[PDB]
């Protein structure tokens, strides 16, 4: 149960002060918050995090909704860390996402979409790295 | 009306082992009080001797400093209106025994030394506790 995955509770979230509904719902679930911050993110470090879809047209609008506000970010551990993550949070369309899951529950729309999960051990493992240095991660 | 006050939060090494944080977020979001700092640490012998320094010639002393040590606590700064006695009425007696029902002592706390968690006792005590564990960069009013 050493897998762990790298989740952000995103502006739209903090603004409605969900997140501790949020974090009952991994922690339900079995996962362990083991490193976590709140944080206002840089315009250049969305970019950084969200260099994968450069390309995109949606590129622009995952950056500026990812810095209109604080968030929190945090890493959970736990046995299937990354899948039961995706589990919990649902379709990144929250029109689409199952009853239950986050996005059902606290998503507005696709842009102002809750969280996000890695989506890959080797993501993870990035992500991860990207918001923390090892020795601010708590493995218990 | 009252003031907006920000008061310092910490939740303690028993209650991050119980994976209750979630729990007891939602206490202070449900009351009207924002998160508005927050991180996971593991606070050194020093950390937690310089924090309770007001307690360092009192016999419970070490024993607040070994709990407060002995695993990751959940700390962050909490904003609303009248935040230091709303968090202090959330949190709930000291003792755990004398806490009433529905409070975070009550509920996730075993013990006076396992108590769950902290919170600011005053105005000048908040300012010096939320600066101790965060710049002001990283607190974000909201
Ligand atoms: N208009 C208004 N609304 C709400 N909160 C306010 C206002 N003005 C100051 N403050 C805050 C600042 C302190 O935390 C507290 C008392 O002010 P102090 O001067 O520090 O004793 O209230
Ligand atoms: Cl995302
Ligand atoms: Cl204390």
């Amino acid at each position: 149960a050493l897998e762990r995955t790298l989740s952000i509770i995103k502006p739209d979230a903090v603004a409605k002060n969900v997140i501790g509904q949020i974090y009952s719902r991994f922690e339900n679930a079995g996962l362990k918050i083991v490193a976590a911050r709140m944080a206002h993110l840089s315009r250049a470090d969305a970019e950084k995090f969200y260099a994968v879809h450069a390309e995109r047209p949606f590129f622009k609008d995952l950056v500026e909704f990812m810095i209109s506000g604080p968030v929190m970010i945090q890493v959970l551990e736990g046995e299937d860390a990354i899948l039961k993550n995706r589990d919990l949070m649902g379709a990144t369309d929250p029109k689409k996402a199952e009853k239950g899951t986050i996005r059902a529950d606290f998503a507005d729309s696709i842009d102002a979409n809750a969280v996000h999960g890695s989506d890959a051990p080797e993501t993870a493992r990035v992500e991860i790295a990207f918001f923390f240095p090892e020795m601010n991660v708590y493995s218990r």
